[PDB]
């Protein structure tokens, strides 16, 4: 058999697991060991997007689940616990395990119970693990996946940083960015029609103030999973290249590629060398996932510009949209205040400010000035002030034809923005009305609901 | 040109073709030959799932079609016959053929006719063949695909077993597991929204008593096709690894991977070494295909356990669901009896027993005992007996909130199971009512139809 | 850094860009240069299919955009202009650029404006470029993508021909082949449900009289892009093999494969050696794209047959359908005449002739003779003449059961053809009625609309 390094030696090792996007330290060991892994399933509500809650089923309290790191040749004694608060039974299938179900039939664990099984890690590589409890797709869709690294005996080459990034497709009853506690939607799941496609379990999980970091000159290794359940990632780094891409424990290593296909249930190790500063975007380049469903993550590089290599600027909201900013916490706060019945004008303003970035600013500018004769102003806009209901219709349904704004004719096309939810339209317009010497007041979600229905 | 081994020598060889999942013997030949291939198209109803018929269009009476095995450098005289019973014309495009359409324009064959053409096999590799008759997608969707192996001159390395597995996506007017003769659905096909995703033309074609077999220590080569028409397979082996994966006749060979992407119309040769006993599941790891649409196949390994490698158990219905059992023939029988107007209580009981496995047993247990205070019992259930109509609503629409069953409170969540068809709900509940000291009687498909409509 | 060939030398070079499917000449240079690239965005209506207009957003007036060819180590001074007629702002992200957004944040260009930025081409390879302006998916869906080649310092090996082919998925409000100016459909785009899947921006862009050409014995290199936005191509050549496939600037080169997966946003260089004459079809082998949505392109090889390699015939309409013929200009003309209110019987006849090929001829024959007792005749058909409205119903809804046509019984199945648009049914039936001694007259689109509604 592969991994024939003899019986376990030394002392038993209690594995230290990490939460995304961090990775345990290299094992730094020259002998096979008995490694005890303890992982606890927790079912819990978390925010999948601002003001959007979802009941996740997790390994270790996170999506993806805790990262496990062992050495090829190790004997792993795997303990799965199911927290007493759980409603469902759970189990585990670790890719890389040699044995039926990857552990599944010996890890069935009812709420409040524990199971264990032992396996030898014969297979070096990066591997997905996931729940294997019928209906398996529901469990995976609810977040039950993570990565296990089985190191080669000599260890991986040293790098400056190691990170943990895992894609998933998610299925809510409601549409993208519809607020509230969103149930799992089996119909969308069977159809492979996700409402969100995310890295690390949430919109913005790895953007803004949650970005990954490194410095010019440093090397970064990313362990990249695709939990699925259903999608295949056209995994890509914007503005950079991967030095190496290696799938699972494969012998083949691809070098110097920017775009690489990760199967559902697959995993890869990628390596990046930081060359010039700025934000490097990890995406699924099936582009509507990246830019319409949440599938964007950032590696932000600090250091000196090199004008011989790249003369240009850091990213902003034209490309990154509303994820250029550190966070969109104002949206969470406004949503909470709506639930509580305490939504103020300022709550709406600050939420709308966050959402305006990209969504409106690309054309109207971050200061609402537009560009005279090309994009009309929202700042001190006579046309806006004249008819706030018309403005709700414009956002929902677009606008074309000749108009006059602040004394100048425009004859262009504003696309419809019907995918915005009622609260989003309301908040954005309340922001605009309360900025730039506009007349104030507010637009409510109910106001927008009525226009959308007419 | 490649394959430049000179003119055909020896005697003409009449190729012996095999039906899935078997493969012809290695050619075991050191000279190029003239090989005569005879393949007959047959249109016929077969069961795509238990009690679900479909009009397949086949090469050689099977889906996938008969396997063809030749040597690089051979001259192949290909004869296509179209059975007199056919309604459609058919033809063939063999990947690996050097010439327009892979043979298509010289193989147009009306019902009751024969065509022939000759090609040299310049290209070693495993290759899909398929029908090439407008509308091509309809013909492929109806089952018209198979594999041709063109061996390298020296032959492939010897292995203990060779098998033939081919994925396809299928488009029925009815939903998954809706009984009856199901028409092809062009709308679903254009949308790439299959109702079934299968290996070898049927649910359960390679599970249970139809599993592939080998023994601990043996090597298994699988010729894996993806007929499509539309899907790309995240092809994966649960609980094992592929020693090698080689696509078509490519020079590159990947080694030691578990998950590998097979294009629509693609084919690969994979190699597996049996290490420990049990069931190894071939899936499309776009998971709802594998676990909700039929895309699972089994390689069952017999031999001694090795507790140093894997301490755990063989798979059961928690992972494999209703495909853990040898077969689900009771469902076929009950469906037939419904058609005939002779459906008995026992017919329903036995069908429901088959369907209960996984679908209900994961939580309620195979003996209906549940787990006290966590999953309520179906065995001798006062709550079930009290209101059989309520039980139909529970299966369709789920249940949550505090309930009392057999003297104990439960406060959990049973997900809706609305994807079950009326007959399935009826049969499952009739099974439950006639087991475990429950009160007997029956639930009909019409009963369930009425609840579903209310 | 890679590409460390020193400062730019010689004279600044103004890059000569080419329109698809042509490629600039090899750079044929041994020193790094400063290369000035000028690319202008143009928004314009073009025909996506005959009689189907679409507002494309283009780099250089074409879909895909102009091809850019530079050498690894070059300093590229990139100038993006946005034509004054544009309504939207645009920018660019070039894969292969080392820097945030691949250029995006330094190329924001309002209508009537110009931007520039400079980058060093560190990375050899073939790379997609595309617009990076929110909503990015809308911009890409409207055609804003192309290829840039960064040659290795020594140049690529010489070949006889180089071509430029780029796949895209498109989202119209109307169905496939519905005539008129078709808006972009955001809902279909988010759902990844394209109405068209095309090479080079239009149905038939690379078929018939627009095919790519080479001769027996010649080598052809194709730079193959996948602009997406969303689909992954099962990219395949019918009746041939790729000598080599190399993705982006990857070190790995696959040899001797026929089917290869191109990620959304990916690109590859493929090499083909012409062996025998005829038409070789480039497809996305997710087959309904190729045969139902437009994803077919042709490389036509001229030269001597070699019966030792392939005895058979060139492709015709059985496989290629209505794209076997040089063009379908009659459809464009009939559509225009409908708009103008001048549609004649002959306009309809000639359009219907074009559409009949494949769609009807596969069974009824190009001369309408059918095959006695198997496919009934359309030529001098008593059954057709007897009831033209019945014939509209047959096309839309199919026909089965015993019928008598010209004295002979048929008992077969004609599938429904409901995906045909009203004008298409009308034109096809008007063609049939005005051919083969049929009674003449005409069927209108309004006639068909009424039957479809009943
Ligand atoms: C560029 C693609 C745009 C984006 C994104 C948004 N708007 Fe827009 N808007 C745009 C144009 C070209 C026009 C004029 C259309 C015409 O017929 O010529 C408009 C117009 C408006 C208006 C009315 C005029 C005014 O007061 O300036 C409003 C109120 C407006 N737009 C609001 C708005 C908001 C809130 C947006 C984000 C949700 C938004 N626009 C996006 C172009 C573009
Ligand atoms: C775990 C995910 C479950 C599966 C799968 C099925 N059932 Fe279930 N069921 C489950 C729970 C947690 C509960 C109680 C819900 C609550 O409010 O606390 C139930 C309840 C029932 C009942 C009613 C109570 C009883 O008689 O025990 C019935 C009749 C029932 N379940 C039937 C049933 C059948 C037939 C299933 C397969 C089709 C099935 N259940 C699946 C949990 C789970
Ligand atoms: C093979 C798959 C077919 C294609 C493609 C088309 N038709 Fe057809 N057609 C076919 C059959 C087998 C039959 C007879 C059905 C039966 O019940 O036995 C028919 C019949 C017709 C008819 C009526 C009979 C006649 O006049 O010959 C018409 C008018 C007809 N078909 C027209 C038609 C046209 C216009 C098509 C392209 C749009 C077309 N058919 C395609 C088989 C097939
Ligand atoms: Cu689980
Ligand atoms: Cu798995
Ligand atoms: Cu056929
Ligand atoms: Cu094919
Ligand atoms: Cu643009
Ligand atoms: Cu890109």
């Amino acid at each position: 058999l592969p991994g024939d390094f003899g019986p376990p030696r030394g002392e038993p090792i209690h594995a230290v697991l990490t939460s995304p996007p961090l990775v345990p330290p290299p094992v730094n060991r020259t002998y096979p060991a008995k490694v005890i892994v303890e992982l606890e399933v927790v079912e819990k509500e978390m925010q999948i997007s601002e003001g959007v809650s979802y009941t996740f089923w997790t390994f270790g309290g996170t999506v993806p689940g805790s990262f496990i790191r062992v050495r090829q040749g190790d004997t792993v004694e795997f303990h799965l616990k199911n927290h007493p608060s759980s409603k469902m039974p759970h189990n585990i299938d670790l890719h890389g395990v040699t044995g039926p179900g990857g552990g599944a039939a010996s890890s069935f664990t009812a709420p409040g119970h524990e199971s264990q099984f032992t396996f030898k890690a014969l297979n070096e590589g990066i591997y997905v693990y996931h729940c294997a409890t019928a209906p398996v797709g529901m469990h995976i869709a609810n977040g039950m996946y993570g990565l296990i690294l089985v190191e080669p005996p000599e260890g991986l080459p040293k790098v400056d940083h190691e990170y943990y990034v895992m894609q998933g497709d998610f299925y809510t009853a409601g549409k993208y960015r519809e607020k509230g506690l969103q149930p799992f939607d089996m119909e969308k799941a069977i159809d492979e029609r996700p409402s969100y496609v995310l890295f690390n379990g949430a919109e913005g999980a790895l953007t803004g103030d949650k970005a990954l970091h490194a410095k010019v000159g440093e090397t970064v290794r990313i362990f990249v999973g695709n939990g699925g359940p259903n999608l295949v990632s056209s995994f890509h780094v914007i503005g950079a290249i991967f030095d190496q891409v290696r799938y699972e424990g494969g012998t083949n290593v691809q070098k110097n590629v920017q775009t690489t296909l990760i199967p559902a249930g697959g995993a890869a190790v990628v390596k990046f060398t930081a060359r010039v500063p700025g934000s490097y975007v990890l995406v699924d380049h099936s582009i509507f996932r990246a830019f319409n469903k949440g599938a964007m993550a950032i590696l932000k590089i600090d250091g000196a510009e090199n004008k011989l290599v790249y003369s240009g600027k850091e990213l902003d909201s034209v490309y990154l949209g509303d994820r250029a900013a550190p966070n969109m916490s104002a949206v969470t706060k406004a949503t909470q205040a709506s639930v509580s019945g305490t939504l103020t004008v300022q709550d709406q303003v600050q939420a709308g400010r966050a959402l305006f970035a990209g969504t409106c600013s690309v054309c109207h500018q971050g200061n609402g000035a537009g560009l005279p004769g090309v994009f009309p102003p929202l700042a001190k806009s006579d046309f806006l002030a004249a008819d706030p209901k018309r403005a709700m219709n414009i956002v929902l349904h677009g606008l074309n034809g000749k108009i006059k704004v602040n004394g100048q004719e425009y004859d262009s096309v504003m696309p419809p923005m019907t995918q915005l939810n009622d609260d989003e339209v309301a908040n954005i317009l309340t922001y605009v009305l309360n900025s730039w010497d506009n007349p104030g007041g507010r637009v409510s979600a109910e106001d927008v609901k009525k226009v959308r229905a007419q």
